Formats: C-alpha cells, structure tokens, sequence
C-alpha cells in the first residue's frame, strides 16, 4: 500500500488529481486502514472542487485517526467553500481542542463567524490568531 500511496503523492504534488485518486485508490484496496491514503483522497477531490465527496473521505480517515487535527480544519473547509459556515466552525472546534495553538484554525473559526455576519464573535477569534502569530 505505501508504494502505491507515495505514486499518488508524487502525482498529487504535480496537480494530477485524476491519477492520484487512481493510485490512492489502490493503496486502500491493499491497506483500508491507512488513515494517510483517505485523507489524501479527500485532498485530491478537495482539489477538483468535489466537497462532498472530500467530506466522505476525510470522515473515513477520521474514523481511523480521530486525533487528526489535519482532517478536522480540512472536514471544516470542505464546508465552507460551500458557504456552510455553522458545519465548518462545529469541526474547526474540534480541530482547536487537538491543537489549541493553530492560528490558522482559530483564524478560520474568525472567518466563519464573519461570513455568518457575527461580527464580534469574528473580532474575538481574530484576536486569538493574531496572539498566536502577528505577522498576517
Ligand atoms: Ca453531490
Ligand atoms: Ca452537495
Ligand atoms: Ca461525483
Ligand atoms: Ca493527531
Ligand atoms: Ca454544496
Ligand atoms: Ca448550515
């Protein structure tokens, strides 16, 4: 399985999704426990714009891997690309409870609360990731 996951990886970092997908299909054929080939299926899909099917995938991994913190903050941007931004803050939460000191997740939380109109509920999270890192 890790032979064909790392050919899927080298297509991935060429921006060929369609042959990713093909041979991180093939890793989970041979392994379904590898957490790593399902969250980058959903990464590859993420990719082409395809949300609902990278939520699938991510979930899956999350089932493997639980303590994921990657898979939370990307299940949460799966949702809001959408524009589902009470379903993205939920799993932005949960990524901030694995690792309460990613700025990016705290800024992400900031920005689904700005999308939702919360304006000062937005301020308190920006502030947080600003704390965390000042120099965006
Ligand atoms: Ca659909
Ligand atoms: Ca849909
Ligand atoms: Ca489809
Ligand atoms: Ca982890
Ligand atoms: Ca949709
Ligand atoms: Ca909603």
């Amino acid at each position: 399985a890790e032979a064909w996951y790392n050919l899927g990886n080298a297509y991935y970092k060429q921006g060929d999704y369609d042959e990713a997908i093909e041979y991180y299909q093939k890793a989970l054929e041979l392994d379904p426990r590898s957490a790593e080939a399902w969250y980058n299926l959903g990464n590859a899909y993420y990719k082409q714009g395809d949300y609902d099917e990278a939520i699938e995938y991510y979930q899956k991994a999350l089932e493997l891997d639980p303590r994921s913190a990657e898979a939370w903050y990307n299940l949460g941007n799966a949702y809001y690309k959408q524009g589902d931004y009470d379903e993205a803050i939920e799993y932005y939460q949960k990524a901030l409870e694995l690792d309460p000191r990613s700025a990016e997740a705290w800024y992400n939380l900031g920005n689904a609360y700005y999308k939702q109109g919360d304006y000062d509920e937005a301020i308190e999270y920006y502030q947080k990731a600003l704390e965390l890192d000042p120099r965006s």
